[PDB]
């Protein structure tokens, strides 16, 4: 079975929540993985989390978060959806500091960028066999999605990005077909910024909103088709969607200045000139988060929305954010169903121990009857080492 | 395979030990959650344990115990039938702190409730996607079996209860097929307490064996044919399944008040007129555990029995139980065949930890011999943390 | 399949080393269970090593050793072979303090033992499925083989034994098909002593050798065709089997009185009139193990032999051993494959820790060349706790 | 589908990474062996890494190394690739301290020798079952490749050597089918040494680039078809591949007798006369590691060569290392791919622990852009044990 892809998205009303690993509890006593990024994605039969680890576990001494993002001990394993992420329930997929992985009905393309900053090689694998590289075009911190990547009739696409993050950089479409790529366009985008960008599939082509982290408060985003004719804006609503961000008010189909440097990887989904999207609740830190429904904020520049429902209270760490999909051949639906999950980043440096490390929680849009809650990491820190 | 769920329960003369997990004596050194209600439920292939944690291990300050019951944390997991609960060996299930699951033949319907306690959501599963949700509809903690629901020829049905735990409430039966609620029926139940159904398939109906919170210290029953034409009562026989209770005496067919309030998590299985009952040995205390044949006991008020089998002793713990069946499709049998489980709580608030915890012990109905005996947790307690 | 048990053994000259698990050793750091009585047997796909265990880890208060061997909390679970046990690699099988197990080409019977001494019950499990229960007919522990049972043609076939452990007791030989009791006859067997029996196919038929724990150092044998029709004798040579025993010297094909008092589990193998015998290296002690082949050894009772393979030596803790086969559905062969398993107790009472466990070594029987060593346990005792 | 081993070696460029297991960093908190050679092998569905284990666990006592490194509780073990090797993910193989494994598109040959210095046993299984054993023809050390064996036509091919390692000793090459030995050669190599090979699939054939202990700084290979028939010779490259060596020079087609003494398992790979040695970047020291492209230096002794790419910076342990590849019938290519993992060893005799470890990093060969970096071990040693 290849995935179609050629479904719309489902008619959803709200979000009911899908897992939670509790991994940081968990692994106050267990043997876990210190990680970031935990991104879900799905196949045809089962969903996995994805995340990167430096290759420690928490409450142990190798933790110690002083060691640099991009290290070689870096890399992207997976595990079960709602399990801590162990040594023992874990599976090794790439040497990474930068990742993205996605099904495509027949096998796992996994994508983990490692090697110096001046060079740095995406590995392609394809059910875990290595089917192409890309290297740095620009020399600067080649970076992808931390997400899935999306996939549609056989060929699986992503976003990467090369050159500076308070600047202008460059950003190519990848096509990829059994793990090699057959296709790319960089993106004619001066005064954009795209990075980490969270891709999902949509009546046969690909939208993806992004994190501008050079001068955007509000989201870019880029859309294309099988043949990569691609389109780009930011998502107008005057809602902004990033963090850092000003107080809601007049939003821009261009980037919002006020606020913009830095971000936060994040998410959202247009149904029409509407915009489901995905933030945290506080302007200026990392915490809470909450789904907002704007039906006209995807093309439309007021601050107004329709809907809000809570999903982690603005008094706990929230962190980064993820969709994914579940396609009709897993879930026997005519429409292809957004989840979103996100990271709740604990530790530095926000807090007082040595490491840094997410658990996560993750969500399914529905069109029936959902709350809004507080589900948080719910740790007590520090630990012992 | 769907499972056709018309057949009559196997004659049984006793009770065969099926498993123990030591959970709690393993957790002194391995990592072990901390968990509640471990029910069994079978597909046509294998059991399993399903059980809520806390999303904390043993002997970690994380199991302090003085989290509410109704967390954010609070997760529905299973594992293999025997094996301590642990991170490593413990599938994911669904976020909730109240909860249901069974097998229909073709796929494993879980139903995780979480939310706030004025607004609670039950997320449905089927193969582990989600299928639909049910809100509460009295604002006053919805809440589910805590043991598996039944399944008749594709269709499976569980209760729900809405509404105080010491008063009146609202009570529904749920009927589900692939996951999604295809029907419902609330209990016309003046004067009736349902909560913490024990529910079993017998002949192409299904019979529920529950508590009375409010001021029955025998159990309330609810029986239902695949359309929800239901029959209600309680259990007649002055062996009085509840705890707290009364010293046997005159029973009733509607609720005894004496000892009323309160009560435990059970079940009885309905032979003919008669009835087995599994209960503590204690009459106020969650202490020992013991089957008894009482062969008029579901229609009649005497208090006389013939035939007790022992299970734990009374100097020691026990806590919730439940029913479960093996179907034919399982056993290759012509009957339906019935098991139930014991829960044997340890810690707060009658010992001196920081957490509690059950392990669990589980037995088959036999037309053979058997022996009565005591299988209690076996942990000392308590631990380092 | 089913295992069709025709063939006779395969010619042999020596053991091949077939494991090592170093439970122990790994138990001192890892969460791994105190067992005894770890027994392979295999299936027509793989071998798996049971094992009883009070459900309580090494370096831990609960492996304390004053429990009962005879305690409701002991288990019989299984993990593949050459593993440490531990409860994040083991299956439950079934609550037992003895335990037999057997593999009849289409599913698993496992055999567990629990309940009180004056009346425990056998309860039999095929797939994991309780099939049927035996209970104690003369109330004076009843008990069974400790490692596998033997299959022949779709059924399987056990050795029972109710009564004093120091006089005379009552033998049964059960025949089992698919987990349920369809024969059994007891043994016309005045003045012998049967216990722990290790029980092999051969040629259509079985062969147990067993302990004999009330006045014999050589080692009593019954063999028996698929209708029970059976035949008993002792081991003729004076090679004695048994632990404890007198020097070697002239044999008896009855009991040996010599020494005869109290025994240690283990096995032989015909071969014609000769015998492969495994025993203990020193006559007093649980010491050292060895393989002999005595060519007349089984009807002859002169001590002379005419082979020797070491297998641990005799500065080296032993324990326990058991015959297992692999049937030519699993290697291909034409011809029925000997192996053995031998436990190397450790901890109390011959050292100085609150536990006793053993670790396993076992060996397959090979016409290649093959040579002595000694594979002890290893570990250094004692642990933490 | 037995693998045809027909196809030739593909055109690569440079080297990606395939793996790393942060063994040893996991293993400061968790659960993980302290192993040596994790060597990695294929399926046509799968690849494992095999690795040697004294039974013994990272931060416990159990590791000190003392323990002579032929013992009776070596074993070998296998686990997925990139996963660190703990008990809890880990297979049982044989018993073993030296050891080979590979799959012939059926099932699994491993070789595991032990047994004493004078009269060491291999014993060979497939799928896990005894198919064979080779005694010791020298009595000194039997003793194999410590990596795959090479797989053509469903026929295994590996080499043993029997004699001393710091003068003239006795090489056979031996060829198994479905893990029985059919056919073995004596390799006439007076003046030769080998040791460790590493050994691939070529075009119907097999190539093993070896270690001289006795008194050669390059290393020995030998190369030979289905029936055996051999050639021999060194690599006459003037960039020398063992460790220790001389600083590059002029090379030999003979052993270098300069700093020939001593050496460490290595690999090369042939292509025309062109070879790609990996090696260690000091010449007297176990540090760094390197792939070196010398396009004539599989038969010309200048010491120029054209690439060099970077894999372990000189400032970190490396070790052994060694060839795998991946068939056609694993990855659909029409090559066969080259691949090498490297061992990062650390503790004794260079770091003050009571233990010795390695973890391990692999790359597989590609005609795509790659990059050089460095990927060492990364613990901070010691540990507290
Ligand atoms: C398991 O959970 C239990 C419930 O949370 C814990 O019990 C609680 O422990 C805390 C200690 O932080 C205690 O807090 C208050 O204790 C005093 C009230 O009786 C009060 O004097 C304290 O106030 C002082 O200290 C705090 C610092 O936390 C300052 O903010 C104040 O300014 C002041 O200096 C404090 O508020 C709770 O009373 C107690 N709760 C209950 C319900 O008993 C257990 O400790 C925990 N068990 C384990 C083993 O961890
Ligand atoms: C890792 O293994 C190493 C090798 O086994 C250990 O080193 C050994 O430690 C032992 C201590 O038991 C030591 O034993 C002898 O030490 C003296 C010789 O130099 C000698 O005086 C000792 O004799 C005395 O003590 C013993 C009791 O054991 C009595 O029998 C005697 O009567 C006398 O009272 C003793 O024989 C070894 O020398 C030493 N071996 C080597 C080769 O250096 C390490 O301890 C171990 N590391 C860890 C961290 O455990
Ligand atoms: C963590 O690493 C940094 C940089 O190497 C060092 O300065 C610091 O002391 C370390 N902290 C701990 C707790 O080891
Ligand atoms: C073990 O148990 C016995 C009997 O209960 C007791 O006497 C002894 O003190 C215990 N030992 C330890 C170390 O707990
Ligand atoms: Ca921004
Ligand atoms: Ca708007
Ligand atoms: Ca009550
Ligand atoms: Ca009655
Ligand atoms: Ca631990
Ligand atoms: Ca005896
Ligand atoms: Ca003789
Ligand atoms: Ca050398
Ligand atoms: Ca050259």
């Amino acid at each position: 079975v290849i995935l179609t892809g050629n479904s719309s998205l489902c008619p959803i009303s709200g979000w009911a929540i899908y897992s939670k690993d509790n991994g940081i509890r968990i692994g106050s006593k267990g043997d876990v993985f210190v990680i970031r990024e935990p991104f879900i994605s799905c196949s045809h039969l089962e969903c996995r989390t994805f995340f990167l680890t430096q290759g420690a576990l928490l409450n142990d001494k190798h933790s110690n978060g002083t060691v640099k993002d991009r290290s070689p001990y870096r890399t992207l394993m997976s595990c079960p959806v709602g399990e801590a992420p162990s040594p023992y329930n874990s599976r090794f997929e790439s040497v990474a500091w930068s990742a993205s992985a996605c099904h495509d009905g027949m096998g796992w393309l996994t994508i983990g960028i490692s090697g110096p900053d001046n060079g740095a090689v995406a590995v392609l694998k394809y059910n875990g066999i290595i089917t192409d590289t890309i290297k740095s075009w620009r020399n600067n911190i080649l970076r992808t999605q931390e997400s899935e990547c999306a996939c549609v009739n056989g060929s699986c696409f992503t976003i990467m990005t090369d050159g500076p993050s308070n600047g202008q950089a460059s950003y190519k479409i990848l096509k990829i077909e059994k793990g090699k790529v057959t296709k790319s366009i960089e993106l004619n985008a001066p005064n954009y910024h795209y990075e980490e960008c969270s891709c999902y599939p949509d009546t046969g082509k690909v939208m993806c909103v992004c994190r501008d982290n050079w001068h955007g408060s509000n989201r870019p985003w880029v859309s294309f088709d099988q043949n990569l004719d691609y389109q780009i804006g930011y998502i107008c609503s005057g809602v902004f969607g990033d963090n850092p961000r000003p107080n809601d008010g007049t939003g821009s189909c261009g980037p919002v200045s006020s606020n913009g440097a830095n971000g936060i990887k994040g998410f959202s989904f247009r149904y029409d000139n509407g915009v489901w999207i995905g933030r945290t609740k506080s302007t200026s830190s990392r915490s809470g988060f909450e789904m907002i429904w704007d039906p006209n904020g995807w093309t439309e520049t007021d601050s107004s929305f329709s809907v809000r429902q809570d999903i982690v209270a603005i008094t706990d760490w929230s962190g980064y954010s993820g969709s994914f999909v579940q396609h009709p051949e897993l879930t026997g639906l005519d429409c292809m169903r957004p989840c979103f999950w996100v990271e709740l980043i604990r530790g530095q440096p926000k807090e007082n121990t040595i490491w840094t490390s997410g658990s996560s929680i993750s969500f399914c849009g529905v069109n029936s009857d959902t709350v809004g809650w507080s589900w948080p990491d719910g740790a007590e820190l520090p630990f012992s080492i």
